[PDB]
């Protein structure tokens, strides 16, 4: 259980996240909240990587109440049930979303962090984030070229390739295979 409420905010573990998951964790940390599609993408991913039901509630409760965003009553009242549901602590088997599933969901608008950055971000914002992951302009160009072509899974696999079938949990599994 190297995965838990605390370790998922570590750099070690979070360096294995593809960009969608990064984006959802970034949004979570800034706004101490996520909207419905984000809470599902993120929570099922974390389930997928072996985060326990207990640790998920720790994770989500801490995240949402952080820096006094909402009381723990509010969290308990408005959101605890939802997350419990996602692990079945109330009997559907909610599998982690795949790359095709994620893209199929309604495009994200303002306040939304779900979906796929390779499709959803501007070329400006992608550049920065790729620079921040120590890619060169040669590398960035090749990635944006895939984005232009609407080949987001390829764009993403490139970034996996230049920082080391189509599933964020597979992105994670493979990335943390290389760490250990
Ligand atoms: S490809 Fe699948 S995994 Fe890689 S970023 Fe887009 S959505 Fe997230």
């Amino acid at each position: 259980d190297e995965i838990n409420a605390q370790s998922v905010w570590s750099e070690e573990i979070s360096s294995n996240y593809p960009l969608c998951i990064k984006n959802l964790m970034e949004g979570l940390k800034k706004n101490h909240h996520l909207r419905y599609y984000g809470r599902q993408q993120l929570s099922l991913f974390l389930k997928g990587i072996g985060l326990s039901a207990d640790e998920a509630l720790k994770f989500w409760s801490e995240a949402f109440t952080r820096n006094g965003n909402m009381t723990m009553e509010k969290f308990n009242k408005e959101l605890r049930y939802s997350f419990r549901h996602n692990y079945g602590l109330e009997r559907i088997n909610y599998k982690p979303w795949d790359c095709h599933t994620i893209l199929s969901k309604p495009r994200p608008g303002r306040g939304d962090y779900h979906g796929c950055p390779f499709r959803d971000w501007s070329h400006e914002r992608l550049s920065a984030e790729l620079r921040s992951m120590k890619l060169t302009q040669a590398q960035i160009i090749s990635v944006l070229d895939s984005c232009q072509k609407g080949e987001y899974t390829i764009a993403c696999t490139k970034v996996f390739e230049m920082t080391h079938i189509a599933h964020p949990n597979l992105y994670f599994e493979r990335s943390r295979q290389l760490q250990k």
